[PDB]
């Protein structure tokens, strides 16, 4: 149907906008602390602590399959990156601190992304 095509175009355009958001948030992590999944070979207990691991590569795979239906879903995954890190790592660590800085900086980007998603529809 033409209705199904139109919906698919909206999903494609959302995907374009989330790709640009993802790039912007990842630039706020110049250390690349959140670039890849936590290795279970290197942190064998991780899944005892963290039940839903997340990282920027995993988000990018989902994005490219057009697997985010709305901005809420995308923000959920970004929040998991931050929140997982702040639980696993102590306050005095470079990892925790990197997450705080990513959260603070990413807030700015996400605030305007919401306006744009509502605005363009």
């Amino acid at each position: 149907s033409m209705e199904q095509v139109a919906m698919e175009l909206r999903l494609t355009e959302l995907t374009r906008l989330l790709r640009s958001v993802l790039d912007q948030l990842q630039d706020k992590d110049p250390a690349r602390i959140f670039a890849q999944p936590v290795s279970l070979k290197e942190v064998p207990d991780y899944l005892d602590h963290i039940k839903h691991p997340m990282d920027f590569a995993t988000m990018r795979k989902r994005l490219e399959a057009q697997g985010y239906k709305n901005l809420h879903e995308f923000e959920e995954d970004f929040d998991l990156i931050i929140d997982n890190c702040m639980k696993y790592n102590a306050r005095d660590t470079v990892f925790y601190r990197a997450a705080v800085r990513l959260r603070d900086q990413g807030g700015v980007v996400l605030r305007q992304a919401r306006r744009e998603v509502d605005s363009i529809g």
